[PDB]
């Protein structure tokens, strides 16, 4: 059986083949998943669908190549730790961005019950700019 | 000595929140590499006690009336150890405040604080600098 950190792995790994399914497998109806206040898709999503909608599809709308690449991941038991870099580049301006992002996750029975987004909302926000 | 990383970064903040900056910096590593967000006005990677000191927290008092941080969750990953909370404050210059997130990743070895990192919402503290 998965350790809440593999099914956070898994969560990463359907994300670099872009598979929303995937990505959304283990994603319990309890789920609070929050992109942070100063990001563009800010606020707590409670379902799977409201995530791929409100998130996932608002992303690849608004960004070309929207990336995230994880450079580590922290096993704190029912916590896991997730750090990387952002890219992307946004449809309206042209203007690219990188920077770095932490994501925090709880799992708990085995699906995952809390996300939270911690990024460099300032440097999105200047790619945004006209 | 067998204090864990997560002991040795909770006395950290502790020192912290009562600005004891001897205690603060007591268990920092010489090769500390301590890092301030990109986009946040501190913005850098720091590689001594006294560099974080002068340019990171002075700068903090310096330019903000009451600059906080509080600490809402610890999460123990072994060597790294994860803070997560709010900060606040009201830049000086415009008297304007904000609240948001931040999380800091430390890293610790043999007992040492060896890497901070810190991820905030950069916009809202830069919207708060907006004259």
């Amino acid at each position: 059986m998965r350790t809440p950190y593999q099914i956070v792995a898994d969560h990463y790994a359907a994300s670099d083949r872009h598979d929303p399914a995937a990505m959304m497998a283990d994603i319990a109806p309890a789920i609070e998943w929050t992109e942070m206040a100063g990001f563009p898709c800010a606020g707590t999503y409670r379902s799977a669908d409201e995530i791929v909608r409100n998130v996932f599809r608002r992303l690849g709308e608004e960004w070309d190549g929207y990336t995230f690449k994880l450079d580590a991941l922290h096993d704190a038991g029912d916590t896991v730790i997730g750090v990387g870099r952002y890219s992307g580049t946004y449809r309206r301006t042209g203007k690219s961005f990188e920077c770095r992002v932490a994501h925090v996750w709880r799992v708990d029975a085995g699906k995952i019950v809390h996300f939270e987004q911690f990024t460099d909302t300032l440097l999105v926000a200047q790619a945004m700019q006209p």
